[PDB]
């Protein structure tokens, strides 16, 4: 289950702030964050280096977003293609507490353990990717090939050092696992979109 991560132990984790913390995201290079499309709104400030989001502890960088790009195929009704890119107005200064997470070159297999993080201090959960059957049986009619299940919205799911998921949806009922955007399907779109913007 959930536990307190420890300050800055997840250095690619970002907080998106519009006057309050409303979603997480993942730093993928010094200029770009990946989050969930359902997190889209105006006036986003990206907060890097955070642990307690209510206290300035000394390692934060606050940088306004300059551009938001929701996936062209995002469907808010089904949350299919629940992914968006956020550009930073100025490049983050990368250090041990503010670091990028690598994109995958291939998808992860069922049974692989992943670190899911989000928000107060940052919370963590280690959980295995569930089989396709277990995932789709939990949510009949609702899981697409762009989603996977495993044991904050917008935050990272990291497996074997790669960003494999984005926290997307899941609801409270008993044996219903979290549902995550399947990042490996979007790597080409991510790389092309950031290179063109």
């Amino acid at each position: 289950g959930g536990y307190t991560c420890g300050a800055n132990t997840v250095p690619y984790q970002v907080s998106l702030n519009s006057g309050y913390h409303f979603c997480g995201g993942s730093l993928i290079n010094s200029q770009w964050v990946v989050s969930a499309a359902h997190c889209y709104k105006s006036g986003i400030q990206v907060r890097l280096g955070e642990d307690n989001i209510n206290v300035v502890e000394g390692n934060e960088q606050f940088i306004s977003a300059s551009k938001s790009i929701v996936h062209p195929s995002y469907n808010s009704n089904t949350l299919n293609n629940d992914i968006m890119l956020i550009k930073l107005k100025s490049a983050a200064s990368l250090n041990s507490r503010v670091a990028s997470i690598s994109l995958p070159t291939s998808c992860a297999s069922a049974g692989t353990q992943c670190l899911i993080s989000g928000w107060d201090v940052l919370k963590c959960l280690k959980a295995p990717i569930l089989s396709d059957s277990s995932c789709k049986s939990a949510y009949p009619g609702q899981i697409t090939s762009n989603m996977f299940c495993a044991g904050d919205a917008g935050g990272p799911v990291v497996c074997s050092g790669k960003l494999q998921g984005i926290v997307s949806w899941g609801s409270a009922q008993k044996n219903k696992p979290g549902v995550y955007t399947k990042v490996c399907n979007y790597v080409s779109w991510i790389k092309q979109t950031i290179a063109s913007n």
